[PDB]
């Protein structure tokens, strides 16, 4: 039988599949719960903003202004931007797919140049940032080779050292990636602490909102400092990628462990209830 | 356990990689100041033409002031406001279902990003939300990607007999890979952005443009699929979820075809340029 083998296989596929939308479900509504009210303050004080710019300034009438705004939603579909480096960064925001989208295309040309580039980059860049974690596998490889040695002679032993290594490359992980970096941003681009570290987060899954920009305000930065951010993005994506699949077998142990006590919940109400 | 003799034969092909990656950035780059570059000064001329046309048609107006003005609309417009008076009532960007598409834009980092958290605690959340969705997220498209890929290994099944006529095996292969590539881009490509054209209002080009960049998982969001507040079926967002959960599990597997295509030219050129020495010579 081989639809018995498929019919197994869509049975896993729904019930992550309702898992996914129930997360998604648990999510909107705290984010709703969270954006909602600050999303009323900020509106009601745009329009005491407003009427507060004609009263300031009885010089405008209530008609010309409409224009203006018309005016400037029509140039935030334009903002130099294109300049020598920046189209650089933007192929990067391409083949990386972090894609900030603050620099796009607008000629028909561009995009149709975006869509080639990306269908032949996000390939090839692939293929550095598998070389880029092969390398520093093997250099934190020979780190634990290091480590496995000097606690390994003497007090507890094997089997639960795994889960003391594996710490020890979040958390050098988290410094050299995420805690190191963002104080540097918080400084160099005048982020707050928080907005930092959700900047590299969001850039490093390649999120990419690109509601934060390293490089992307009107500031000196000393020429060492923006491709500085190019190699901790291409270190720090593979870094990501290991995390992120590091928490993708977290999850599977989890499932594991949480389907089979489900069973053992069953099998005890069972012969909790053949007992009359 | 990883000796030295097979990690400089790798350190040899990351470098060279690397290299190529650094020059396809450069003539990307170039293309792209090429392609952008005069369309970007126009616009810039012909926005400081509408700005002197109403800064000394109002010379009453600071005028320090106006640039100031512009600074306090552009910052709230990323919040996303609609600030006037013949429409000043405004629908909610963190609605009950906003709220559903932006964490879908998250957990597929997607990451439109026309709506971002702005609370200290909503951009917290979706530090967390990010760390155990997108790796949540990878085993649906995974199962997602399983059983569509099975749908098609049985399409085959019914194609791969019938034009087994006076047949290779390693040919055949190159027969059922057009079919993918063909069919696919119908079903993932086309007809959507036909839907697109009609029910958004995109161009041609837009809208397969909007696929791409967003199956991709690029994800500019210089063009997103329900954003602005027209009408939408209610039929119409639901069966756009349906296409990005299909279509990511599409391109995942047309992107991954495209890199061993990638791996195939790369061998035929490195031995291509080791028989152009020795020809080169002469
Ligand atoms: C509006 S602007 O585009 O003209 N200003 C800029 C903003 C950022 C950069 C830049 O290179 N930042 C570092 C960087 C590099 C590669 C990648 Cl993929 C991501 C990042 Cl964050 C340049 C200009
Ligand atoms: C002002 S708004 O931004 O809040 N308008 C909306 C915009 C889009 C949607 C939506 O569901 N679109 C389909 C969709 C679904 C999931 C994913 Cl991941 C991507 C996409 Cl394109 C809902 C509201
Ligand atoms: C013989 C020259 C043909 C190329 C024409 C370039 C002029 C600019 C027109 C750009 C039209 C958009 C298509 C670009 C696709 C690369
Ligand atoms: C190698 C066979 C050629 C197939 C080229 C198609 C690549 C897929 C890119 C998406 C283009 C969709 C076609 C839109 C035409 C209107
Ligand atoms: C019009 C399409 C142009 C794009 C062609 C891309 C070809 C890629 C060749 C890359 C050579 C790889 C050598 C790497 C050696 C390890
Ligand atoms: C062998 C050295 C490994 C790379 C160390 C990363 C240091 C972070 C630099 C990026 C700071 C923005
Ligand atoms: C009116 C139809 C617009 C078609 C635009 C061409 C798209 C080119 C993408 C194919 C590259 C392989
Ligand atoms: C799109 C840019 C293609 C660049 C061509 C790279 C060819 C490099 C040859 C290196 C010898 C192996
Ligand atoms: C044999 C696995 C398939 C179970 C039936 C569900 C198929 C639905 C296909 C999507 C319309
Ligand atoms: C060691 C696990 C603690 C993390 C939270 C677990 C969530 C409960 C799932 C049921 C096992
Ligand atoms: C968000 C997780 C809710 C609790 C887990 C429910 C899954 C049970 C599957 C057996
Ligand atoms: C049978 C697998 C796919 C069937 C429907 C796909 C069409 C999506 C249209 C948006
Ligand atoms: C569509 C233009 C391609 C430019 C690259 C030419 C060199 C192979
Ligand atoms: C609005 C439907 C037009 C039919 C598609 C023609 C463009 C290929
Ligand atoms: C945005 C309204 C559509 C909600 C769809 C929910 C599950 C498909
Ligand atoms: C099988 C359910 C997994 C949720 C952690
Ligand atoms: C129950 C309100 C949600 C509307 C989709
Ligand atoms: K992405
Ligand atoms: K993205
Ligand atoms: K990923
Ligand atoms: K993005
Ligand atoms: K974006």
């Amino acid at each position: 039988s081989d639809s018995a083998i498929n019919v197994m296989k869509w049975k896993t596929v729904s019930t992550i599949f309702l898992v996914v939308v129930l997360y998604l479900i648990i999510g909107a509504t705290v984010f709703k719960a969270l954006e909602q009210p600050q999303e009323i303050s900020q509106r009601t004080t745009i329009v005491i903003q407003r009427e507060k710019f004609l009263r300031a300034h009885p010089c405008v009438s209530d008609q010309e202004l409409d224009e203006l705004i018309q005016q400037i939603v029509a140039a935030i579909n334009a903002g130099s931007h294109w300049d020598l480096g920046s189209s650089f960064f933007f192929a990067g925001t391409v083949i990386t797919t972090i894609g900030f989208g603050n620099i796009s295309p607008r000629t028909e040309g561009g995009k149709i140049f975006c869509i080639i580039y990306a269908l032949l980059g996000i390939p090839l860049f692939g293929f550095l940032l598998a070389g880029v974690g092969d390398q520093l596998g093997t250099i934190f490889g020979k780190g634990i080779a290091k480590v496995e040695d000097t606690f390994i002679k003497w007090n507890v032993s094997q089997t639960k050292i795994r889960i003391i290594s594996t710490i020890i490359f979040i958390l050098f992980g988290c410094v050299l990636f995420v805690a190191l970096p963002a104080v540097i941003f918080k400084h160099i681009e005048g982020w707050s602490a928080l907005d930092a570290i959700y900047f590299v987060v969001i850039t490093l899954t390649t999120i990419g909102f690109g509601d934060y920009v390293a490089g992307g305000s009107d500031i000196e930065y000393l020429d060492f400092y923006k491709p500085v951010v190019w190699f901790w993005i291409l270190v720090g994506l593979a870094y990501f990628a290991a995390v992120l699949s590091m928490i993708g077998d977290w999850l599977r142990v989890i499932a594991k462990k949480t389907k089979e006590a489900v069973g053992e919940f069953r099998a005890h109400a069972a012969e909790w209830t053949a007992n009359v």
